[PDB]
């Protein structure tokens, strides 16, 4: 009484149809006009009805008792509607309040702190450039206050209706709330606890970095600016969301006299262009016997920020068009070291799309959202090593010293370790909303006390419940689950650890092969494992995807630690030599107003 024939035909129709939706989403995010927005939401609306209409057809085929579970896996998968279980009126209203946040974020503009006439700097070039190169706390605060008021506050209404709808659509699909809805993606009833245990294990490591980073800032910026024992005024951390601090390694690194790998300047002097960066990114993959970027990629991709007065979404991303070889990336690439890692990250997504094209539509996605983010990140870890950067000439003369080693792990610490708690709070925050755990009157402080609790970070200026900051973060505004990044930073080190071993680069004993200096570039057995894994495409629960890569079947934090071990035992000692304060007392940055004028 097969249903295989039905699923085959179905996926082909879903694929054919999601292609049309993707083209509008893409046209829109490349040129933000009302027409494209309307069409975009229009495709999503037609599809939503087709889904409902297919949700009721499966009543026919009673899969909840079938034989082969590959087929029965597909049914549980497609029957699971998302925001489509939502009645027609709400759905269009969701597409809308959602559209309102997304466009609001992308259209933000502020005026130079030094020219109230310009008012045309965006978050991509200008503003993010300032928060990363400026060492004027007053100016940095300026850009923080201006961006948060526009990208966050301006959209509390949309955001509120979203949470209410997001929750409604959750219960219509039998989930307790959107919170458990996202977690279903990891297919493991104890995933939140697994993720709580690992954070608990690295937390001590996080504060040996935190307190230290707080020891230099207060030394650099001054007592009055950065206090001891108090949470670090974000905005001095070089990142608008302080999710990553590497941008301030020129005033925070362990050994300023020794080298600080910052290949940005060399790329620039060497006539580097986004295209070249993409080609380099493409070689790394082919070098591992992995799939090369198809011809549609170089034709249909946007690797440079448009030069017309257009408004677009330029938060780097990778698109699967659901055909054969139609993969493209949209990025406002700039020639800097961070962008080079981002390029690879994105390519990571592209490798994944290519690796699993042949899979039934329902499986043309990652094994749990985490794997999708990690792929490219494993490669970026290699192009970040003095080893590989020397091999491509982006690092002239460099001596591994010993303390030059401390300036590399620590860097990767202001990126890979610092993030873990940030990424956790993002969803931990949206979860507590999805789950009616927080009252509307406490929505903005629930966010900061949570940024305080886990990261020891606070706004540069006082904020109150009148403001609404969570939306200043792209993923909050664009409705993108975030737990994916946190698992990705955990499991990407497991992938990387094994990949380097499957290659002759890492041996727990051989001291001439430290796990923080293996390149895996041009490694066939490494790509081959990446093939057994990526080719599966959500065809099996994530434990098997992992197993196919290295035989292990459990998510763990043994990787990161084993990587940053030489660094960890450098802080507990250095932080005692400079007599550095660990931990912080609660914040006073959230309140409910106060004025000095009648
Ligand atoms: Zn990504």
């Amino acid at each position: 009484i097969q249903a295989k024939e039905y699923l085959e035909n179905l996926n082909k129709e879903l694929a054919k149809r999601t292609n049309v939706e993707t083209e509008a989403a893409w046209a829109y995010r490349s040129a933000i006009t009302d027409e494209n927005e309307k069409k975009k939401n229009e495709i999503s609306a037609e599809l939503a009805k087709f889904m409902k209409e297919v949700a009721s057809d499966t009543t026919k085929f009673q899969w909840r008792s079938y034989q082969s579970e590959d087929l029965k896996r597909q049914f549980k998968a497609l029957t699971k509607l998302g925001y489509a279980a939502l009645p027609e009126d709400d759905y269009a209203e969701l597409l809308d309040t959602l559209s309102a946040m997304e466009s609001n974020f992308a259209k933000v503009k502020v005026c130079d702190y030094k020219d109230s006439t310009k008012c045309d700097l965006a978050l991509d070039p200008e503003i993010e450039e300032v928060i990363s190169k400026s060492r004027d706390h007053e100016e940095l605060a300026y850009y923080w206050r201006e961006f948060y008021d526009k990208a966050g506050t301006a959209v509390r209404s949309q955001f509120e209706r979203y949470v209410e709808l997001n929750t409604k659509a959750a219960k219509l699909n039998n989930f307790t709330s959107g919170a458990e809805a996202w977690l279903d993606e990891y297919e493991d009833d104890t995933f939140e606890q697994q993720l709580e245990d690992i954070f608990a294990d690295i937390r001590p490591l996080y504060q040996q970095i935190h307190g230290y980073v707080r020891f230099r800032l207060r030394k650099h910026y001054g007592d009055a600016v950065v206090s001891e024992t108090g949470p670090i005024p974000m905005h001095l951390l070089g990142n608008m969301w302080a999710q990553q601090w590497s941008e301030i390694a020129d005033i925070v690194s362990p050994f300023p006299e020794k080298p600080l790998v910052d290949v940005s300047a060399e790329m620039e002097k060497q006539a580097y262009t986004p295209l070249k960066m993409f080609q380099m990114g493409d070689d790394f993959f082919t070098s591992m016997n992995l799939t090369k970027l198809p011809q549609d990629f170089w034709d249909k991709s946007i690797i440079e920020k448009p030069t017309d007065g257009r408004d677009l979404v330029c938060h780097a991303s990778a698109w699967d068009f659901y055909l054969i070889d139609d993969v493209r990336i949209k990025q406002c690439t700039r020639v800097t070291q961070d962008q080079l890692f981002t390029v690879h990250h994105e390519l990571g997504h592209i490798q994944y799309f290519l690796q699993y094209q042949h899979q039934p539509f329902v499986y043309r996605t990652g094994a749990n959202p985490g794997f999708h983010e990690a792929v490219g990140d494993v490669l970026s870890l290699s192009v970040s090593t003095p080893k590989h950067l020397e091999k491509i000439g982006l690092l002239k003369d460099y001596v591994r010293d010993d303390e030059a080693r401390i300036n590399q792990l620590f860097l990767t610490a202001l990126d890979k370790i610092v993030f873990l708690p940030f990424a956790f709070t993002m969803d931990k925050y949206r979860w507590s909303l999805f789950r009616g755990e927080v009252d509307k009157a406490n929505w903005n402080c629930a966010f900061w006390k949570l940024r305080d609790e886990y990261s020891g970070i606070e706004p540069p200026v006082v904020r109150s419940e009148k403001d609404f900051d969570a939306p200043a973060k792209y993923h909050i505004s664009a409705d993108v689950e975030y737990l994916r990044y946190l698992v990705s930073f955990i499991i990407q080190f497991q992938f990387y650890k094994s990949a380097c071993i499957k290659a002759g680069q890492y041996d727990p004993d051989n001291v001439e092969l430290p796990l923080d200096n293996c390149d895996i570039y041009g490694s066939a057995r490494a790509g081959a494992a990446f093939h057994n894994m990526l080719s599966m495409g959500a065809s099996k629960p994530w434990p098997d995807a992992l197993e196919a890569f290295n035989g292990e079947r459990i998510m763990s934090g043994k990787a990161i630690a084993e990587y940053f071990e030489p660094l960890r035992v450098w802080l507990e000692a250095e932080n005692i030599k400079n007599n550095v304060h660990i931990g912080w007392i609660t914040s006073n940055k959230c309140v409910s107003s106060h004025h000095h004028h009648h």
